[PDB]
């Protein structure tokens, strides 16, 4: 009936064949495998001529697997596209072998349906470069039509290895897949993500794997091209070939680099331990050693927590089973896993908010506790004397910190685009809070009935939410934005002609310039968030007020004293580097994943704590700061006889 | 070299032939397709004899695709677990034909490398059971070795339809999946989930499509049955057969039945649009005649709802691009699409809230202005007689039911586990207002330094969220509610000793026994939500309030009027059965969604309204009369001087 040769051939060597209707070729190839060397092999097939009619169809025989494609090879598209590809590649798959050396042999068939003769090249090449290794970069090139996945062996005594992986150009987009060597390998675009730990890639894409996971002690680096870019989210063709003809891809191909490195050891989590703990744990014997030297000398919260909870446990659950490393925005290459959470770095950096609101709020109880003993003295200084004192806003103030701290470590279990507000919406409420806190020391009459808190919260809750939602700036809504700040601006200059000096009218004036060079950024339209920068704009106004009332108080006559004076500047340097930090992260939550990736970064400090990480310690040292300048900025009102001149 | 044999071999035969390393064996099948009909054809190979060392290969060659496996087929399991299956089915992939008949031929391949002869048995059955029509129940066997896929085509003038299938027993679990008609058809275990509505079953899924997703206008039904049932949450296979050696499957069958209906019409849509208007606006003209006889004879919701908000948009969104229908714990029977919402009914079934908040705030409005303008006349009744007339808790009250509202339809965008409390618990709080509206009512002085809305909702919450979170009751969390409850119902019978009479003291006697009555099904312990249970006992328990209030007016000698009494009764039936209606809502959230979709059910009402938008419908009429009872309890008082009698 059909004529098919059986005919033998060697392994390097490029076979030109036809093949019709009539004819099947057979391809014999012999190969000598070893345990210690797995060196896995490489069939690749170009079809010269384009047949129309009926595709090529190759069929790979092994002696515990079968791998058989059609070349050209069409793969989907998004809205019914079809892509044709003309060369196909595929590794091998090679199980476990069991004696020490076996003479493996392996058929490739090939065979047609169309009439008409077609000549292909098929070239069986052995790969030397199957093997990966620490801390050694291989760059390969590979296509939606051709994937690559490689093998790295787990050196002893190491116990987790990091997986990076980076290209020079951000697309085509890729999936890059880890999965345990059990053959088959899921190298399809289709089967690629039903095990293992997968994300997509455009520049960056860093897995973290251990040993516990996989009982072989080695894992395949399985990597795919995706033939869209929609995914990572560069944009949608919306032309390319029009209904059935299927486009000609190939021209696509993506050039990367795998880098295995060994993790960081149990070292790090005991130092990072220590330096948490170290840091803040002085300002809890420096503030002792404070009070020793005096005594010898003389709800909403609740409320915005629970969904939190409820959102931690089922996305990091299903991060943790799915293995769909995109729904997390972590820090994948300074993110440290310990028990079930991936990103234990954050988490122990948050501690810095508990510690300090705890701190300060001890300080406070202290404070509240000698002021009301003094009354209980009938001291003429503490009952009529000095700015009133008032704590309650203070432990406000302190609370706030505090559940500031455990919001932020609970959104950073999984930052993600669905928790973006809940890092920064308590800054800015802790924010306008020492917003007014001072017009309350200076105003106590003004602040019976204020009922300004619930407003300010409300409108700046509303604020850093559905814009976000809605778009990024549709050309532009953060323009828009922009104009709503210079309207804000106008009502601060309101407020300013409400309150009397030139020197104040000026201040307030560079003030609202300050204001509208921020304008200017929220302009080349706020390119990250704005709840990063309502948190900016909100700590940059903050400080100006801090240093509106600071040159009042120097203005008056009314002197500053030394600690005062020290936690101020002690809050500047600290607050610059905190907003330097802060500035330095970027993208994150509003960005794709892939995209998200690309900005990833190394860790700085002790190999354990990133950028962020460091403006969490920064900013509650800052925050600590602040409220200290708060509390202690009218002591030397508080020595003397309460002012006869009305209030500033 | 090697011995092969192409024979041709005719459709429906069981051929058993011997295969070994020197033998290849060849299958020629020629059959004609029509355009009309589609028909596709079924390839079945079973393996009499296990070969350990050597799996049989298996290639079908068609025109435009080639499908191959390995007999016997080794499947995946959770845990490096190999499942074996010596008897492997799959329906071959036939594209679109451009002729009007043809006679396509499509090769199969058996080959093996195994020294030792194995015989096999090849049989391919044409199956005139591949298309599916309207209205007609196919029942078929399907296995994990064996996956089977069905063809619909839309017939004119259908929109839409849904898909159901249901099976007598729940395992093994399955993943039913709808595909466009586009050749391959992903029918395996590892790329089943790339394209299309994917949904796993336990006992029923339910999957709507539409003809605007699908421009050929015909669908796959592409079912796969799962090798392990822990997705769809029934056990977890912990022995089998230990270390290298797979396990042996293929005992484990799924008989399953499809039927493919047309969905409900446009009509349903308007019909259930004007019911929802027409019923609730009932109640506008309605109070609208009541006043015209009159006038002619004479911050925590917005807290709440932001991440309400974003979870939705999320959510949807995501179920919306990738097809997993699995996330949203809908009512898949009776969820009607409208846009980009998945169930209109359930988010236009809560407008009853919104309509009957607004207009109990009208009317309370009304009697604000009424009563003012009366203190303007100086009228000694309203001045100095009856019950103090107090109207801004009327407002929470209100206020509460409109936001419920609201919470409760972005909750029933897509009712997921992420979301449970969003739905319950602004209920309990309007319960909880409810509750303690009396007792301000009759001792007003007690509310000047009341200090217990945020107290009740914090306990509430706190309550609500993380004993769901931590587990489903460790035999049982939940019998330690039931403790907890017993000892809530002390704290009550506390507060009854604090408050006389011997009735009252029976009262709440039995009143406790209906707390411990309650409790024992907070015994056989809470298969459902504490959440159900809580809105449940404290709906409960306001009613038993509300009867003792009434019972103490009447003893008093104070009679309630007309409209009082028309109102409790009013709200009672309709309290009734708004738990009658909320008692058979039952899982829901707490089940995997494939435990969750058995217990769904048909529309009842119009075609397009459940049981659950019934309770919506009805809990707003309820709870509208509980207010207009509070409203209106007292007016008997009202006409007269205040009681010179101490409150009760
Ligand atoms: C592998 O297959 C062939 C024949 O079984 C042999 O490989 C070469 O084949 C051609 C002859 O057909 C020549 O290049 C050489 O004479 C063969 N040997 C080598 C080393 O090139 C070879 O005999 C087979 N190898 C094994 C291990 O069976
Ligand atoms: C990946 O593809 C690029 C693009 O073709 C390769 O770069 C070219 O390599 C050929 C080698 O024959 C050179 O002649 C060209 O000058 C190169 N073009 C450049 C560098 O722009 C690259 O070599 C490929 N990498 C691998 C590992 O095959
Ligand atoms: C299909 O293939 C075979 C041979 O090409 C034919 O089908 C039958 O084959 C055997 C003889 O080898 C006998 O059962 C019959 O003589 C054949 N015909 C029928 C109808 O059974 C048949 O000729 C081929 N059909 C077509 C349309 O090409
Ligand atoms: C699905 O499998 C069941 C279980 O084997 C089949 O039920 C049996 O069918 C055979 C038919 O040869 C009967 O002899 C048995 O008595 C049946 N056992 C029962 C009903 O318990 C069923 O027929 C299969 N369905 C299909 C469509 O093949
Ligand atoms: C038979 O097939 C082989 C394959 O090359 C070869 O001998 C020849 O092409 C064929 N002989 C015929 C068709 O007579
Ligand atoms: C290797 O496999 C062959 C094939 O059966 C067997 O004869 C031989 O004993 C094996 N080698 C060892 C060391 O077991
Ligand atoms: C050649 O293969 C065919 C297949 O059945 C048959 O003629 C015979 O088994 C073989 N003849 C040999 C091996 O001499
Ligand atoms: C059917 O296909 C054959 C194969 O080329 C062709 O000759 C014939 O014209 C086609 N039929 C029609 C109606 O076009
Ligand atoms: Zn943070
Ligand atoms: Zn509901």
């Amino acid at each position: 009936p059909k004529n098919v040769s059986q005919k033998d051939a060697e392994f390097e060597r490029t076979y030109v064949d036809e093949v019709n209707s009539e004819l099947v070729n057979i391809y014999t190839f012999n190969h000598t495998v070893t345990r210690n060397r797995t060196e896995g092999v490489r069939v690749s097939v170009n079809v010269l001529n384009k047949q129309k009619g009926a595709p090529l169809l190759f069929v790979v025989r092994q002696k515990e697997a079968v791998v058989s494609f059609q070349v050209p090879l069409i793969l989907r598209g998004m809205f019914q596209r079809k892509y044709l590809y003309q060369k196909v590649e595929r590794t091998l798959c090679q199980p476990p072998t069991k004696n020490e050396s076996e003479i493996q042999f392996f058929y490739v068939d090939v065979s047609t349906l169309s009439p008409v003769n077609t000549t292909y090249q098929l070239r069986v090449s052995r790969m030397d470069d199957f093997v990966l290794r620490t801390g050694e970069q291989f760059s390969f090139n590979t296509t939606a039509a051709q994937p690559q996945y490689f093998k790295y062996e787990f050196p002893e005594g190491v116990d987790s290895v990091i997986v990076k992986v980076t290209s020079n150009k951000a697309f085509p987009c890729s999936v890059i897949s880890i999965q345990d060597v059990l053959c088959p390998v899921y190298d399809l675009d289709n089967n690629v993500a039903f095990i293992g730990m997968y994300q997509t890639m455009t520049k960056k894409a860093a897995i973290t794997v251990q040993r516990k996971d996989f009982p072989s002690n080695s894992f395949y680096v399985v990597v795919v091209v995706k033939t869209e870019d929609q995914a990572c989210g560069g944009s949608l063709p919306f032309y390319p070939f029009a209904e059935d003809e299927p486009v000609d891809q190939g021209h696509r191909q993506k050039t990367l680099s795998v880098l295995v490195s060994q993790a960081v050891t149990s070292e790090a989590y005991v130092s990072g331990m220590l330096f948490c703990l170290g840091i803040f744990l002085s300002f809890y014997l420096l503030t002792v050693l404070l009070a020793c030297w005096e005594n010898w000398r003389q709800t909403i919260a609740v409320f915005y927590a629970l969904p939190v909870v409820q959102l931690v446990i089922t996305y990091q659950t299903v991060v943790n089973v799915t293995g769909n490393q995109d729904i997390c925005y972590y820090n994948f290459l300074c993110a440290h896993p310990l028990g079930n959470l991936s990103a234990f770095n954050n988490i122990l950096s948050n501690l810095g908010y508990i510690l300090l609101g705890l701190l300060f709020l001890l300080i406070i109880l202290q404070r509240e506790i000698n002021h009301n003993r003094a009354l209980l003295r009938n001291d003429l200084c503490a009952l009529e004397c000095g700015i009133p004192k008032h704590f309650g806003l203070f432990y406000a103030m302190g609370t706030a910190l505090m559940m500031e701290g455990l919001l932020s470590a609970c959104y950073h279990v999984c930052p993600n685009y669905t928790n973006f507000q809940f890092d920064t919406s308590f800054m800015y409420m802790i924010a306008g809070l020492c917003m007014l806190k001072l017009y309350q020391k200076r105003h106590p009459d003004i602040n019976a009935s204020a009922y300004s808190a619930y407003a300010c919260l409300a409108i700046v809750i509303f604020f850093s939410v559905l814009g976000v939602v809605f778009g990024k700036g549709n050309t532009a809504f953060w323009i828009v934005f922009s104009i709503i700040h210079i309207i804000a601006t106008l009502l601060l200059s309101t407020q300013l002609y409400y309150m009397l000096y030139v020197d104040r009218m000026v201040l307030l004036v560079m003030g609202n310039v300050i204001n509208w060079s921020l304008a200017a950024y929220g302009l080349i339209m706020r390119p990250n968030d704005f709840a990063s920068y309502l948190l900016a704009i909100g700590i940059c106004n903050l400080l100006l007020y801090f240093a509106f009332y600071i040159i009042m108080k120097l203005r008056s006559g009314e002197r500053i004293k030394l600690i005062p004076l020290l936690c101020i500047v002690c809050t500047s340097v600290v607050w610059g580097f905190a907003l330097f930090f802060f500035f330095q992260g970027l993208s994150t939550w509003q960005k794709t994943p892939a995209e998200s990736r690309e900005h990833n970064r190394d860790c700085i400090l002790l190999d354990f704590f990133d950028d962020h990480d460091i403006w969490h310690f920064l900013s509650s040292i800052a925050m600590f700061g602040s409220f200290l300048v708060l509390l202690t900025l009218d002591d030397d009102l508080d020595t003397v006889q309460r002012d006869k001149i009305y209030v500033f």
